[PDB]
């Protein structure tokens, strides 16, 4: 499995670091990269930047 996949929000969360982007419950992530520590490189909300994979969820049916 590999990413690049669309990625949802599950839990909110803040900008505490150069890059880093917030999330809210319910925005659709893109991803574009892996991150570093279980981090992630994206779009969300508009903005493009880091966020921790713990926040985003894959699409359940």
């Amino acid at each position: 499995m590999v990413p690049g996949r669309l990625f949802v929000a599950i839990k909110p969360y803040q900008p505490q670091v150069d890059g880093e982007i917030p999330l809210h419950r319910g925005d659709r992530v893109k991803v574009l990269s892996i991150g570093e520590g279980g981090f992630w490189e994206g779009s969300a909300r508009g903005h493009i930047g880091w966020f921790p994979a713990e926040c985003v969820e894959e699409v359940q049916s």
